[PDB]
């Protein structure tokens, strides 16, 4: 199960899913139903080791049928893709996300960080269909050790098959906060990651 976790480096609270044989963690922040109404997006964090390859997730827990999104750092540039796969094969190109690369992303030489919107990105068709406004969500989480996308500059790089996968279930409603705006504004005006 994840956690709420305090994010040192932004002063922001995360739902956080740490990952121990990875020593990755995967992040998320939902919008609420008091305030900020219109829930069609949600913040994520991807951070892992600085050496990792990329660092992914599943938007409906199974790798078949629902948003992936994958995230690396080519040099110091953060980089962010959404996939789709219909089976167990290289994912896709999936149009329908809208991304933005926040701030505090990047590498300090120790950890990766990617940090993103992701906008359209709570309703779909097939897998579990969506992620729901209440009750539990499965995700999934895809890592790779050591190895980038092969043509790194370019967000739809080919990628090598992760070498860490899984799913978690969540509460969804404990991810939800009315302060999802001022979290958006924050993140967005940190700085890149220098260390
Ligand atoms: C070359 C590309 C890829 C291949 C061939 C591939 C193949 C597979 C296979 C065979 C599994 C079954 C369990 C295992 O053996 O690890 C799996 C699981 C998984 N994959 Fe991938 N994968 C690829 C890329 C991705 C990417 C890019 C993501 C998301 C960023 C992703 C997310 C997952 C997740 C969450 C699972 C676990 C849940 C499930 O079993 O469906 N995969 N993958
Ligand atoms: C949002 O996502 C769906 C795919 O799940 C797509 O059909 C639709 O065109 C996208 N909408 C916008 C407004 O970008």
């Amino acid at each position: 199960s994840p956690t709420q976790w305090y994010d040192s480096i932004t002063g922001v609270t995360f739902s956080r899913f740490y990952q121990q044989d990875t020593d990755a963690s995967w992040g998320y922040i939902f919008p609420s139903a008091s305030g900020g109404q219109a829930p069609d997006e949600f913040i994520g964090l991807f951070q892992g080791p600085a050496s990792a390859g990329w660092i992914g997730n599943s938007l409906g827990g199974s790798m078949r049928n629902n948003p992936l999104l994958v995230g690396w750092v080519d040099g110091s540039t953060p980089r962010i893709s959404a996939r789709w796969a219909t089976d167990y094969a290289p994912p896709s190109i999936y149009s329908g996300p809208r991304l933005t690369i926040l701030g505090s992303s990047g590498t300090n030489g120790n950890i990766q960080r990617i940090v993103y919107r992701c906008q359209n990105c709570t309703r779909w068709t097939g897998g579990a269909g969506g992620i729901p406004t209440t009750g539990s969500a499965v995700f999934g989480w895809a890592f790779h050790s050591t190895t980038k996308p092969l043509t790194p500059s370019d967000p739809s790089s080919g990628l090598y098959r992760h070498s860490h996968a899984a799913q978690y279930g969540f509460d969804i409603g404990n991810a939800r906060t009315t302060l999802y705006d001022y979290y958006l504004q924050q993140l967005t005006n940190a700085p890149p990651l220098s260390g």
